[PDB]
């Protein structure tokens, strides 16, 4: 019979495809949702049994900061995003830099009293620090244009091929903690089965964590000084914690965002895994790039199971890295703690954040929680306050300032109205998505 | 026991390798076939049960356009392709631009009356528009030298890892509709089994389609104008059809070649899938680059399951793209229609062509057809007619012209003879490949 | 039921993770082993049943060639490798060019009399010619910094994802035939099973070969001359031998290092596979780049299943290539001979070395040998003797020479002592690694 | 009243243009000279008064090493250089690596009993080490194709804009010390004057030197070690000598080729200029890159007055640099010694060679001499002796060798004949160039 990773293509399965999408249910060309400010919205609820097979998304979050000479009512029906340089003097929709950290993706299986995925939107899709990097790997990909790359909140395509099985229910939401709405395009593909999945079926989970600052004992000591390197750490009580979970399942990897402050090397710390409540780690690593399967630092490589998403050499002191344990998962029967020393022996006080991904049989024993939005924002240097004084104005300069202010007073409310109409579309299509997935479930089951 | 995508390497299978190849059966170094002009040639017939596991090919199609000072009899036994610049004055074997569209690959399973694969030779191997682009994906790859890249009919290496099972027969042919012969190297690897595959085994199919022009309602309206974007399309009656097939199986993706005429954006159109005869599509997409898992246009990325082969930004307005549904196949019990709006609500009148790939149980109920060769050629701009009138010639210039015409009269027929000899070798080795595959089948089965 | 290459993530397995690592068992930050000169060291022994799922390593081999103004006792506790340019005048730890060929990796299964893996350290990890190239493929990756690339013995991260099952025992050793010690970091991940693996389980094997020179009939004749191309070779008695193995299993590919001498093309030779003792090869290829799934030469491409690690165009005449037969393995019931013509019909006399990878049921019938160290070194051009005659020296020059020689006599033995101390840690941690793996085995089997 | 560097374009001069060129005096398209082996040839002799304003040249030197299937008599009339890769099997004209150092350019003014320019052909045109690099400066430029770059003896375009005035005579020669002829294209532009130049007119001079090895006191001591850096050198008696000349004039710069042996830094040595016989240098520099107006090493920059032609980072240990003193010339009334310490205080024993360029009033005091050809060749590493032995040959392999050897015995003399005919043209056109320059002089003087 047929063998290898393509073999399943050579046998038919009696499963029915479905898809949750931001498709324009008016039949028009607004195939995205305007996710409202300070709201949660359901991309869809699907009745099991089924499996999520693919997610694609993209997003934009602009703030209107100047009056436009583009008719704002007609402009709402043109392309979704005014990719127009502010130097032309005709419009200014500024980029919201941290929207990837202000929104969360939230997934709840089988009507549990906790989500199983609760990760900032960016970090889930391997955008760390609300700062995309172009890369491919086996389960996650980002396609980022060079014209957009190298800034906070750059638009880009994200895709996820991790399978997410569910016997009874899938509820996918976005939690928007932003004061701004944002545009979200999505295609969530799944298949529905005509019988239950086995009860030892492991469900997809993901959780996010941040230590900022890490509680270092020697942040002011030079990394790799003899004094630092001769400190011992066996038990790793103060290690950065990527994952700490009770259940039966397996860890399939992480992304790690590190903003490093001393300008040496943030990565001497060892991975240390604690399986099934052991006091001392049974899996001991050698270094943080070593865990990410690089060496002598991180490289500008992104390989199927590991590598760099954003390289410290391209930024103001921050790195985004990933490793996938797809063929080499870290299994546990009762408990797993995944840790990394934050510098050798937890020397350093850098800004670490992470997404852990794992599969486990239900139930999800502990609530997956997330730090509040004020705790999820990248650390960025800020310009000194620049309290400008206007010179003595000519009548002409005052008339220009007055005329501009008047245009702005008229224009902003007109754009606000258009955002509210699109938000109304998203809330309407949220309910239609679920209603259609229910009709599809029932028509499949009748068959 | 052993899990993950390498697990089948950890157990032995009592299956016998075979290979169809263009290997020189004189034992010499012409390990290619000269595929004759206007003929079909069988690369091999294999008696099942078995599975194609790997295909590699490369090719060259040169037209002799000037006399050479290279001895044409000896030249026939040197390297197969004279990669010599015309500026040297010694030979001129011009590139045939469109040979990848003029030749088809044709595969017939189990002695059916209809082929299951009928695709232009280029497009099958993800060469769109007879214009190769360097890329890797999980099932298909093209290795293209930068020296050869950016021209029609560039030589390059092609490789296909989609498995192709067959219980009774595999017959692989090249149909060459070209006025010219072409060089084909191939290695087609398979295994033979000592027992039948299950009768619900899904067999590999591929078909090709083109709409040139697409029947757009508004090709002269600016893409993304408010007027275009407020037109509705739910049922997709006039969508571009990628695949329209009757049977039980699953679609595994496509390549798509678009030549865009307006100079705006060709890709606002949504994928819309119609499963098992439903009137309205049950899978609704958001845009064409969104279907290819890019965003805000196509990017110069080629990832394992999707991306760009040829980028519009590198060409005279054409794009070649692909998506594989390997872990997220689109399944069907009775019928599948894969469609994409050609521009929003079928606004545009661009040139679209596509290869659809799918698996299905036999029999193949849909009779796969191909557009004729005159309908398969890229649309390219043509220089205006320049009606050169010779100046008054010196006798030395006339003598040069006559001497050159006499060398051409003597040379061209000597090249033709060498092509006829290689064509005879191709036809001979066609029969040998099938005889040897039969001997190997019978020797394997004799246990 | 869940299908495709990710499907094993959706089911839990009752297996216990272990890891052999160079972790610092003092709990400090020397998470590497100083592998002694001319010694074998056991990375670890693991009791089956289990499976190696992942290996990561990195390495350094420096030779102290000048006195340093860095305190050598304190230096031992700083970073492991002094990445300091000789031009600063403060230290000179020179790169040992060929340590990747001088050290072997050796793996023995189930306490057999013979190793199943015996390959130079570099070649095993797809470093050919002790000259790293940056690349990714599905089972092997090298992450090489551009600052280190383009030289012999460059440091880099290696990773292997080929699974290595074992019912009874795994013993992993480094055999260091170097006059110098070298730094090795490693993480070898595995899982332990609660029940035997099936008897038909195929075990991972690898073996290394070199022909330098190959026994060419025509090394001074131009490649692709008509005289070369009309020589016949059906039986391939004098072909380069990648693999010659007795048993039941399957070949999963090779790396090939070719130093080419005449400056034409080394790759006209066909792959010819001889299955189960057949006299003539049943699998006939077409060319050497063709076997590697490139065309018209090798390209600067590294794809999941094949390509270029080190390109001839970037070096002084040598190429490192690979092909993985993961979904298209070459199976054998009794015997397999993997050969490639060295040039068309074995014309050329180049320097060919290869690593063959295969799986087979035990016992290993074929005793795996390795050429001694003097036969493993890369062929490199050498500068002619420059017997320098000192000029007449001033008192101040003689005093500088004497002062420097004095600093060197004092300094070298102090560095020597620090190497010896690290070597004692390596021998200590070798035993500790095996003792912990045994404790872990026993606690898992008790549970 | 018009000012600035363009001002002379605004006034007419009653001067007559002339050109010495390799133009085909048959009127055909062989506009080059085949410079014979082991011969001198006069590019032209011009009667003064006049001034050389511009030289352009290019060249090729191929060695026939294999029989060709190109008709050699017809080939002589095609393009001049067969840019055909040896892998095609049809021709092999190998590159002669050191022809740039085997040929000299020799210029003699006013029938003096010494040339005033005697420099290897390459070095004069800022090709050091017979190894072109692409660059532009104000007086010299090299245009090198990237396809040809990175190899010894690469073809490229050279241009010189240093003015060369002469009151009575200019004689320009190539001295070909090579065993091989070479192709030379040239265009040498000049203007003739209707009155003598003032007798205090400074004439262009250039001379070449090499110290291989330099006579270092500490080649085995680490560069920038404290012991090296504390050695003193005020008087510079053992400094590398760029120029040592008696007369009245000014130095306008140099090129310098360094092959460095230690692998640290070759360039700590100071420039020291001795003007008018001074015991101690009056112009003291700081370092060798500092003299070339780089810092902390040489950079990949080539600026109007200084920089890098070939960067050590791109080669096997050698650098070619230049500096022009056009607005900042180093003047002398009686004598100039231009020196550079070869490493700090002449520590090092590297391979240094230089072209010095200067202007001086006549007479040239001392004969300009040049090291013989065996002393002009780049230092290159050599492959060990590959004492190949043929295997037992089949009758077919013996017949292939015999047929190839017979083809070679026939072919080589046919190519030799075509070289001899082209050499005859060069010797003929040498005389015609001087006869035409004389007829032009006399026609101008009559007018
Ligand atoms: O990769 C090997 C080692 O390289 C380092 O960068 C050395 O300073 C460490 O973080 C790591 O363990
Ligand atoms: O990727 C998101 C959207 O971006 C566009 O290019 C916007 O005009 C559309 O084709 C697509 O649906
Ligand atoms: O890739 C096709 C063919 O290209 C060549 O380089 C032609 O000389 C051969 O090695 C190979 O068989
Ligand atoms: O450019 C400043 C200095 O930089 C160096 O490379 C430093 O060692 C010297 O050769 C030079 O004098
Ligand atoms: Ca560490
Ligand atoms: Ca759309
Ligand atoms: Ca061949
Ligand atoms: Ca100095």
């Amino acid at each position: 019979e047929i063998t290898g990773l393509f073999k399943d293509l050579t046998k038919v399965k009696h499963a029915r495809n479905g898809r949750l999408a931001s498709w324009d249910q008016r039949g028009k060309n607004q195939d995205y949702w305007e996710i409202p400010a300070g709201e949660s919205i359901t991309l869809g609820e699907i009745e099991g049994p089924g499996c999520i097979t693919h997610m694609w998304m993209t997003s934009s979050c602009r703030k209107v900061v100047a009056p436009s000479i583009l008719d704002p009512e007609l402009n709402a029906s043109a392309a979704p995003v005014m990719e127009i340089h502010p130097a032309l003097g005709v419009i200014w929709d500024a980029y919201d830099p941290f929207y990837y950290r202000k929104a969360l993706i939230k997934i709840t299986w089988d009507d549990q009293d906790t989500p199983s995925v609760l990760v900032p939107f960016g970090d889930f899709f391997c955008i760390g620090n609300s700062y995309p990097g172009n890369f491919s790997s086996l389960p996650f990909n980002v396609s980022l244009k060079p014209e957009e790359a190298g800034k906070f909140g750059a638009p880009c395509s994200v895709s996820c091929y991790f399978p997410m099985p569910f016997n009874k229910k899938a509820k996918i939401e976005i939690v928007n903690d932003n004061e701004l709405p944002f545009i979200l395009y999505f295609n969530i593909d799944y298949e529905m089965y005509g019988e239950p999945l086995p009860e030892d079926t492991a469900y997809f989970h993901a959780a996010w964590h941040r230590e900022n600052p890490c509680n270092g004992w020697g942040p002011e000591l030079q990394v790799n000084s003899p004094e630092v390197n001769n400190v011992t750490n066996f038990k790793g009580e103060n290690n950065y914690t990527v994952l700490d979970v009770e259940g039966t399942g397996h860890y399939v990897g992480c992304n790690l965002t590190v903003k490093h402050f001393q300008g040496s090397w943030w990565g001497e710390g060892n991975d240390m895994f604690f399986i099934d409540g052991e006091e001392y780690p049974s899996l001991n690593g050698t270094g943080t790039e070593d865990y990410f399967n690089h060496a002598w630092g991180m490289q500008r490589n992104a390989y199927p199971f590991f590598g760099t998403i954003v390289h410290e050499g391209d930024t103001d002191g921050f790195q985004v890295s990933y490793r996938w344990h797809i063929t080499d998962p870290v299994r546990f029967e009762k408990h797993l703690k995944v840790t990394i020393e934050h510098g050798h022996a937890n020397q350093l006080s850098d800004d670490w954040s992470s997404t852990a991904y794992w599969y486990q049989i239900l139930p999800t024993a502990s609530r997956i929680t997330i730090a509040p939005v004020e705790d999820r924002l990248p650390v960025v240097p800020q310009l000194p306050e620049r309290k400008l004084v206007l010179p003595q104005l000519t009548e002409e300069q005052q008339a220009a300032r007055d005329t501009y202010q008047k245009r702005w007073k008229d224009y902003e409310p007109r754009r606000d109205t258009q955002f509210r109409i699109k938000e109304d579309k998203a809330r309407r299509e949220s309910k239609l998505n679920t209603e259609f997935a229910k009709k599809l479930r029932d028509a499949f089951d009748a068959e």
